[PDB]
């Protein structure tokens, strides 16, 4: 499929380091499954996929939160 933000690149299947920071924390989401963007590094994750995601990120939230 075509990159649906970029209108270029194809998408591709993989895992990728994310990293992310909040609260000026900062960290790396490791081993996110998706499909990514060669181009510009749009991610596309099914639901799934953004379960496993949003279960890091919140997990990081939290922990920054309480810290
Ligand atoms: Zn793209």
């Amino acid at each position: 499929m075509k990159c649906p933000v970029c209108h270029q690149g194809e998408m591709v299947s993989g895992i990728k380091d994310i990293p992310y920071t909040f609260r000026g924390r900062k960290t790396v989401l490791k081993g996110i499954h998706g499909l990514y963007c060669v181009h510009c590094e749009e991610s596309i994750m099914n639901k799934e996929e953004s379960d496993a995601f949003m279960a890091q990120v919140k997990a990081f939230r939290a922990s920054v939160n309480a810290e």
